[PDB]
C-alpha cells in the first residue's frame, strides 16, 4: 500500500497540462518528471468519473510491449500521438524477446519489449538515438 | 470445426448483459460462466453486423499480453474498464517474460502474459492475491 | 535515412483505397502490394494532419504482439476488422512465446508473436493454413 504495484513497466506520474473532451472520448495531455510530455485518450465516461482537469496529479501506465521503437522516421509523419526521443540505457536479450530501456531527455525511462530481431535491425547498443513510439489510447490513467 | 481456435489465451463463452451504442462505438457488457462480468467495445459498425442484442451468447477474445496485472491498486482508480480480482493459480517462467494464470471468482481462468521482473516485484505465487486490468478496447467479439 | 526503421515486426506500403471520417475517427483503407486489403482507424485530427485522402501511399505498422492467429473460425464473426488468410511459412520458437510468419495471397508476409502453447494447440507448420487477426485500431499509419 505504499504504491500502486502494477506489472506495468511504464508507469510514470505526472500532472494535467491539458485536458480536451469530445463527445466520445477524451485526450488527456500529461506533463511527466522530466519536462517529458505523454498524451493519453480516455473514454469520455473516465474523463468524468476520474473527475480529470487541468492542473491534478495522474498515473499513466503503458506496458512493455505497446511500446514500438524508432530509430530513423526518414521523413515519415505517424498517427501515433506519442513520440518520445531518448538513448538507449539497457538492453537485456530473451530467446524471441528482449526488453530495451531508453533514457528520455529530464531522465524519464521508458521500457519496450521488442524482438530480439529488432534490436539486431535496428542496431541499438547503450547510447544510441532512438524514439519510443506509443499511442495515445495504450495508455491507462489512473488518480489517486 | 468442433470449436474456434484461436492463438489468444483467454476465450470466454457468455451472454451480452447489456449493449450501450453511442455513435461511434458501443460497449457490451458479458456476463461469463463464473458469474464474472467483462466489458467489451466495438465499433458502431460491428455491433450492427454482429447482430448484437442483451441476451445473446457471445465469445470474448484476449490475448495474453493485452492483459496487466495489479497486485495493490493503493486507492488508485484506472481508466480501464475490466479490473477481475482473482488469486493466482500458474506461473511459467520464459527467459524474459512469463505467462501468468489466474482463478477469478466463479471459476473463470485468465492468463497475462507480463516480464518476469513483474513477477518478482508484484510478489506472485499461487494463492497470492492479483487482478487483471484490461481496457475494454481491447477485447474482440465473436458471434457464432 | 535509406527508409523508415522500426521495430515493428511488420510495416506495410500500400495505397489508400477509401477513406471514411466520422466526426471522432477515420477509417482508412489500404491497398497492400501482394492486393491483400488491410484497414486502419486513425484519429480525426490524424487523418486531417496527415493529408490522407484515397490515392495517397501511406505505410501501415503493426507490432508482431498485435495479431492473432486462426486456424478455424468455426463460423464465428468476430468485431475486429482485418482477417488475413495464409499459409505459415516460418516459425521460430522461444521459451515462452514464438514467432509465426504467414505467407498471405499475393505474397505480403505478416509476422505474428504468440505463446508456444498457441503454436501447439493450433497445430502450426510450414504450410499449414491460418488467419492474422489484426484490429484496425492497432494499425499505426505513417506518410511521407
Amino acid at each position: 500500500g505504499s504504491h500502486m504495484k502494477i506489472s506495468a513497466r511504464n508507469v510514470f506520474k505526472g500532472t494535467v497540462s491539458a485536458l480536451k473532451e469530445g463527445a466520445v472520448n477524451a485526450e488527456v495531455d500529461i506533463l511527466l518528471g522530466g519536462g517529458d510530455k505523454l498524451a493519453a485518450v480516455v473514454t469520455l465516461e473516465s474523463a468524468r468519473s476520474l473527475q480529470l482537469a487541468a492542473g491534478k496529479e495522474v498515473v499513466a501506465v503503458v506496458k512493455a510491449p505497446w511500446v514500438l521503437l524508432m530509430t530513423d522516421s526518414s521523413g515519415y509523419r505517424l498517427s501515433a500521438r506519442n513520440i518520445l526521443t531518448g538513448t538507449v540505457k539497457t538492453i537485456e536479450t530473451g530467446a524471441v524477446n528482449a526488453e530495451v530501456t531508453l533514457a528520455l531527455q529530464g531522465g524519464t525511462e521508458i521500457t519496450s519489449m521488442v524482438t530480439k530481431e529488432a534490436v539486431a535491425e535496428l542496431g541499438l547498443k547503450p547510447g544510441a538515438s532512438a524514439s519510443a513510439v506509443i499511442k495515445a489510447s495504450n495508455v491507462i490513467l489512473g488518480v489517486p
